[PDB]
């Protein structure tokens, strides 16, 4: 950390990185966007990073040439068509316009600042990823995928912000996998096996595409937001921990409970715990919910796309605080139990005619991101794996990112809170007990 | 439970025995531990070949070579005996085995009864120093695990410091890295320490030398590192470093839970390289052990009653008197008054290891460590120091009884700048 108030960010270079390929490409596929991806047009582009001792710009730029021709949807843009109808709609093209590469140093910044998180919100960090601010339907200009590399005093980090409707976490992953794979072995791609990308194709079977909506550019605002100061914290939980939480939430529980439902329930309750809230106050947890395999027929998880849904446990502040760790556990179990394909449907259906279901969420929320199935240390770009893996901004109170531990066993979040709110967790001797605070 | 597949002695690649068989002379030092046990330290990885790092071991031998030599012991006519190292390459003990119900998270979070499942890792347990007669002076066991590999080493402290088997470990993973085979491995020459001790003569005479402990890991991040170094730096009137904040906080909170009555003498042993205390001072690279124990004494009530700024600068105090002088009369005075102990030191801080070495440069070719820990022997108060993967951060593996564990988990303030796992 630099000393003072600024920290130095120098942009070295922006660029715009095309697939390469070697065969010919003669068409230009076109993807049709679900009511899934329309309904998250205006959301921004989700960020997330790797950290690195070591990463050589040159041949990271080059590999991800190869690494695109192979995920080309990544390259392509977002299409936006007026209808005759007063509506319009959206599609992506997938035409190899590249994708926006920054190469950028931060002279000042070392490890530990961002292993530890050091300084308050935004802080240094934020800088760090491209897509600050980008929206989905801006995609119709700027890249589906944006990636910024920074130099650091003693290390490199890559960050990248993608468009959520052309891929989920799970699809970004597998092409960051990919990517890494390439790097290490052959930057020309000579050495990395080339496989077909297998898309998540349309499986609305009772909806026509493209599909008409009003104009997201003169949309009325969906959602209130409130600007405030916060602060992130990673949090660790040992394998014991969670063990012991796993125990003793199916102790308190009528159906099994998973581990991780157990943390996550924890970590829920004692945030609300020291929110301040009262106790009729609505809470609610969000979880992102992979649909591959719940769609019928299935999906694999190779099929790229956003295959992905956010399911909201609802409960009462005095409900959660009065009750114990099983039944938050069984809350959150539920909402992913009633994630059905039947529901996605008929919810898709009536979308589509405009009948709709308000969601309500509130400021105070446990947003979960992010998921403990993704091994974020097996991305070795060449030069060794990466030493952490964290999110970008957007921020916001509440929110969880979930990162499996170098331990198989043991779990990392990265948490986003209020100060006065850290600064209660960290005065909690039961929270601290089960949960390390770095 | 754990399984050996193999067991290996590895001698040096080239091996061209001379003539004459070099020897090394053993010092006060040395030999005031000879009944100690072998210290033993590893490195936990996510993937091992284990033809490769045999190979890199025979060539880094090369080089090391007092590590595949033996000890030495001679019945003098006085029917005292001496000790001496006889770099004969018999050759360094190389056992793989596997530990298929291990993972990497248990090894990562330490914690637990010792010894336990850990200590089955090392393949020095219960091996004390004057056994280098018979046994090699290094040993090296590689254990794979569920989803990982460990490779565990003990030496023997009469023919290195920490400071030169972890030079000689990066040389190995530096080998076994770039050039496995040694086909193109060219190698400095080693330097010996020699001995500068002119008012003793060699091979000194010497006497034939023949609780429920708990493993905790402590991490503390660079924030709680300058934020310690800043409240001892406040309250001393001498510069105090950050490592010597850091052990004096930790250091006092012990002796706060210690249960001890205030009249009792608490003492801070801390590994003190003399390399460049010495006048002449000697080589950095030099090999062999260049190293002695510093001991900081107090009461509990003196401790107890100053702050944080007063123990640091009692440690600092402490370092200070490590003179060529000092050390020149504790060799004079031990030859005349030998003091070969068993253990003395259970009430203490032991701090061991260094934060100064670079744990996680050991890259032998398919990644950089991702921890580095100790075996047995269990001792309470061992304090391990590790530099941690940061900047300024630190990792500790503490031995502690557990009543003290208890308390200390209770400890607000502690916990506040301490993480412990």
């Amino acid at each position: 950390a630099a000393h003072g108030m600024e920290e130095e960010l120098v942009v070295i270079s922006k660029s715009i990185v095309n697939p390469r390929s070697l065969k010919k490409p003669t068409s230009v596929k076109k993807i049709q966007l679900t009511p899934w991806d329309l309904s998250r047009l205006r959301f921004g582009y989700l960020q997330r990073g790797l950290l690195f001792h070591k990463i050589e710009v040159k041949q990271l730029q080059a590999s991800l040439s190869v690494a695109l021709d192979r995920f080309y949807p990544l390259a392509g843009r977002l299409v936006k068509l007026k209808n005759d109808d007063d509506t319009v709609s959206f599609f992506i093209s997938c035409d190899g316009s590249g994708v926006e590469f920054v190469h950028a140093v931060a002279k000042n910044i070392e490890l530990s600042d961002v292993l530890e998180l050091s300084g308050s919100v935004p802080g240094f960090f934020a800088s760090f990823f491209p897509a600050t601010g980008i929206k989905n339907y801006h995609g119709v200009s700027r890249s589906l995928l944006m990636v910024q590399v920074t130099e650091m005093k003693d290390g490199v980090f890559i960050g990248f912000g993608y468009n959520s409707t052309v891929a989920d976490a799970t699809s970004i992953w597998k092409f960051i996998n990919a990517w890494s794979e390439i790097c290490s072995k052959d930057s020309s791609g000579s050495q990395t096996f080339q496989r077909r990308l297998h898309l998540k194709g349309w499986f609305f079977d009772e909806i026509d595409y493209p599909i008409h909506i009003p104009d997201p550019e003169t949309k009325p605002t969906s959602y209130v937001t409130t600007p405030t100061n916060l602060q992130e914290k990673m949090f660790h939980v040992t394998k014991e921990n969670v063990l012991k939480l796993d125990a003793k939430a199916n102790d308190e529980a009528d159906q099994k409970i998973s581990s991780i439902q157990a943390v996550l329930a924890y970590i829920w309750r004692s945030m609300v715990k020291h929110s301040g809230m009262s106790r009729e106050e609505e809470t609610h947890c969000r979880l992102p919910i992979n649909m591959r395999q719940r769609l019928n027929p299935p999906l694999e998880e190779e099929c790229f796309g956003n295959v992905s849904q956010t399911g909201i446990a609802t409960v009462t502040v005095g409900e959660l605080l009065d009750h114990g760790l099983g039944w938050a556990a069984m809350q959150i179990n539920n909402m992913e139990l009633s994630q059905t394909d039947e529901k996605a449907k008929a919810f898709a259906e009536n979308w589509v005619k405009n009948i709709k279901i308000p969601v309500s969420v509130g400021s105070k929320d446990l947003v979960v991101t992010n998921s403990h199935r993704f091994d974020v240390y097996c991305n070795d770009f060449g030069w060794g794996k990466p030493i952490a893996a964290r999110a970008g901004p957007p921020y916001l109170n509440g929110r969880l990112v979930v990162f499996k531990g170098i331990g198989e066993a043991s779990l990392d979040f990265q948490a986003c809170l209020l100060p006065q709110v850290v600064e209660k967790l960290v005065k909690d001797a039961e929270f601290n007990e089960y949960v390390s605070i770095v």
